[PDB]
């Protein structure tokens, strides 16, 4: 029941701030 993709693994994981 979830849908996601390249978000976090390249957001939180590329979270400069």
């Amino acid at each position: 029941e979830m849908r996601l993709s390249a978000f976090f693994r390249q957001f939180i994981l590329q979270r400069k701030k």
